[PDB]
């Protein structure tokens, strides 16, 4: 009920620079694992690379967006992510951050 | 999805981060919000023996879930569940501290 991110589009390939102690338990990973990297580590084979492409124009276009896509967690094992995306900018209206909530 | 996050290294553990959804339930502007201390949306009817749980939750580090009356920016009641939770690095160095707020 509780799992979140926060992204970094400032810094190269928009890293995860926060994550809740609810979305390392969901996704497995410890927080060592996770900080600096984009979460596309989430991502496997089995997920539909059209559905990534919302997810993708929402960054590009910074609007929020929700999509259904398949996830896994650090051990393989598949996790239901209905992922809201919201992106936060400054008060000169520049781009900050992007912050994701995780529903299962 | 109410939540802020908070820097504890900087002075008064100000609001660094807060939420949409945090920004719509207590009626502020993030520009109101951020290098603030989250202490503002308190009020006259705020349990102060509350307050002193969170005060302690933050003094030792630890994570704690509260229920406390809080105020929106034109004044109006509410009630908060308060969800309180510290992170740290691998080095031991406490970093900040995200709050979620149930009304
Ligand atoms: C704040 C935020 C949270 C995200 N959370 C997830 C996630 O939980 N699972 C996932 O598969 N992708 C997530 N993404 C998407 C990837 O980070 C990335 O935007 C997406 O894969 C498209 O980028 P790419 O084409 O470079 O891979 C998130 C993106 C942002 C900005
Ligand atoms: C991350 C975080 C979120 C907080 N959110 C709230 C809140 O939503 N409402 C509230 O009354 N206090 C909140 N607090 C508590 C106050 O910031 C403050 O710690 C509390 O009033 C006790 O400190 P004080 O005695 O110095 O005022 C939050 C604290 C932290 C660290």
């Amino acid at each position: 009920e509780k799992n979140f991110v926060i992204t970094d589009p400032r810094l190269p390939d928009n890293p995860i620079i926060f994550a809740s102690d609810g979305f390392l338990e969901l996704t497995e990973y410890s927080r060592e694992e996770i900080l600096g990297r984009n979460a596309r580590f989430l991502q496997g084979p089995e997920t539909d690379q059209a559905t990534v492409q919302k997810i993708r124009d929402a960054i590009r276009d910074q609007r929020e967006t929700t999509v259904q896509l398949i996830n896994y967690t650090k051990s393989g094992k598949k996790f239901w992510n209905l992922l809201h995306l919201q992106p936060v900018r400054d008060q000169k209206g520049e781009l900050q951050y992007f912050y994701g909530v995780q529903l299962d």
